[PDB]
């Protein structure tokens, strides 16, 4: 009796991305003048050697601009947030408990418009953030804001970190594939108001975060068995993995304290990622008979430019493989979990714009990586869609 | 090519619970004398009217004892935690970032021993807590503590709230069912060090939390296609749902602030649950042709005794239906997400101990409910196993 229920309950094909929408806070922060702005707003103009260090960090970040909820006015009303270490979580929480779901909503509405189907067909909702926590969570808030059905099945992924654009895909794949008819709204929404803080010359790792992290949200619609010519596949998920790199204990740690979310880097992240990326690739692609890593399309969490450069150098990727990734890093900076989803959007839009044969730059198979605390590597194997 | 991959990648039968293990902090706190202890340790002996109110809350809680990581000594070294509202998150975080995964480990080792199979066959790990956040999260910590493989696929469920014993089952069901061979370690671990606080007479809702919440962890092994006579099914999952009750906005809210996690109750939770439980039952059981709610076995998150009493009254459940639920509330109090998992354990142990025909009290079909912020109701339909 259960066998019949099970066979009738499950979906049949591969989880597919059917729509992608993004959004960012309206405030555009140029990187070229950021060092001058940041050192003034944090009352750190006298830390001249540190300021020079920050300028080099920003000049080498390969980020031209970021979008930030935080403004000069907001920072002027919250001096505790402008300090390196002052009690400020309640202020930060008040910002991000509202801004996460607000920005998420903006991205989600865009994806839902693109998908074109009734929002009442959304059966599952995954919400992911590294920016603040609350109960009921941002999943409840987004259900209310969007007018989803009350019986949507929710998955609130809090305090996840930069690899979770990969984690939400891994999770959505099982939801979509094991449930016939299921349509999963996937929302990653990240707001750096929880992490912004002043500079300290004995905490340079912390300072790196201030050059790289930016805000944004991305939303997907994921489902199996798309309805031919009503729904429009963009990418298909085939296989996923998550692993912890050896010798990386404590590489990237973030603690949520009374002073907000702190960021620490205790190990060479570019070097750990580059030494371990090959093994992740062979686990994913050896069973598909593929070993030429220029023959697949690429999406890599741009944690900083050095991760990308060292990965490219390790594997001998052509410089063009990382173009969509670098274009997102350039235009938005490191938006933690949302970044990889912006990169998927950029890639399928550019491929479609330029008349390529597939959404994956004209290539069939592709890989998406997320990198973050653990040190964790998330791998998602994708297949593109014709046109 | 993808069709063949998909067909080979997926599991075939219903996600099944194969092992359950629990653990609690060693410190046993009697409820009968708790009012006297709590009012002394929080320097509130002069709040005589409030103290009488607390005594009635404890006397009516139907809780005989709870296990708490927090001790008199710990509370004496942290007066900020003993206040109703003082900056104390960093202290609390330091406790629960270590205690969550420590207690989780204890429960998990027990489940893994019961299951009897190599820990290297664990492919997925779900960790759930309402107690503190960190990056890398408690999932990374438990991977390290248990010696799981680095490539275990992790799902870190933070700041979830009391319904998430249901959420982790809903999630594990899709993971197990969509992936052939997948074995999911599921760990809920809750520690009230983030929520303990002194009494305030204008915040009675907060005070209710101090009478009811207790600590504990429970771990499961979940998988499809159990290996006959090597693995031993206990319960099978068949169908799940999650919904938001109408007219319940703001019923149960928890904010993570500089003063720790605060708890608020703005609406009648027993009354919202009781008015909406029937609809959840008909959605789950009408398609199975079942309408006699005494004919199924029951597991209900014991948020407080009044939820149980009003549900029992609404449906005309026999008083015995809630015995396993009430026995867990009596012996451990409200352990947020872990509670329902302790109740499954208690039920299958009592059924097996007493020579019943099934693990679900001799009955075939059963329901598990989790209730919490939103107001959210999670429903999990279970089938028991012979013997
Ligand atoms: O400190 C932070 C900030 C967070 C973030 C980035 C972008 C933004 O918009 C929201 C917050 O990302 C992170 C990701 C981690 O691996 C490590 C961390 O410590 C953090
Ligand atoms: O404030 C808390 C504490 C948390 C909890 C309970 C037991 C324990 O061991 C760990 C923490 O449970 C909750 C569940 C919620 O719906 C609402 C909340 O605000 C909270």
């Amino acid at each position: 009796s259960v066998s019949e229920i099970r066979k009738a309950q499950r979906a049949e094909g591969p989880a597919t991305i059917l729509a992608i929408g993004t959004a960012n806070p309206a405030n555009c922060v140029e990187q070229s003048t950021y060092p001058d702005f940041y050192f003034k707003i944090t009352n750190s103009e006298h830390k001249t050697e540190l300021k020079e260090k920050f300028q080099r960090m920003c000049d080498k970040s390969m980020i031209k601009r970021r979008y930030m909820y935080l403004t000069e006015e907001i920072l002027k009303e919250n001096p505790n947030v402008c300090e390196y270490m002052a009690p400020s979580l309640d202020a930060r929480q008040d910002m991000v408990v509202v801004e996460v779901p607000r920005l998420g909503k903006e991205a989600a509405v865009k994806a839902i418009k693109e998908w074109g189907q009734p929002k009442s067909k959304i059966t599952h909702l995954i919400v992911c953030t590294t920016s603040g926590v609350d109960m009921p969570g941002a999943d409840y808030q987004l259900t209310k804001l969007l007018g989803l059905r009350p019986y949507v099945k929710r998955y609130m992924m809090y305090q996840q970190g930069c690899f979770a654009g990969g984690t939400v895909l891994r999770l959505a794949k099982d939801l979509a594939e094991n449930n016939k008819g299921a349509r999963v709204l996937v929302v990653c929404s990240e707001v750096t108001a929880v992490t912004f803080r002043g500079p300290s010359d004995t905490h340079l790792d912390s300072l790196v975060g201030q050059a790289l992290f930016g805000d944004g949200a991305a939303a997907l619609i994921v489902g199996s068995d798309p309805v031919p010519e009503i729904e429009k596949p963009i990418f298909e998920m085939v296989w996923t993995a998550q692993t912890i790199a050896p010798d990386s204990e404590g590489a990237i740690d973030g603690h949520l304290r009374e002073a907000g979310l702190t960021f620490h880097l205790l190990k060479d992240v570019p070097g750990i990622v580059s030494k371990n990326i090959t093994k992740a690739l062979v686990e994913a692609f050896e069973p598909l008979g593929i070993s030429d890593y220029n023959s697949i399309f690429w999406i890599a969490h741009p944690g900083g430019p050095a991760i990308l450069d060292q990965v490219e150098q390790k594997l001998a990727l052509k410089p063009e493989k990382m173009n969509a990734t670098r274009e997102v890093l350039s235009e938005y900076g490191n938006m933690s979990s949302a970044c990889v989803l912006f990169i998927l959007d950029e890639m399928r839009k550019k491929s479609t714009q330029n008349g390529l044969k597939t959404t994956g730059e004209g290539l069939e198979w592709g890989v998406l990586f997320g990198f973050g605390p653990g040190l964790t590597i998330e791998t998602v194997v994708l297949r593109s869609v014709a046109i």
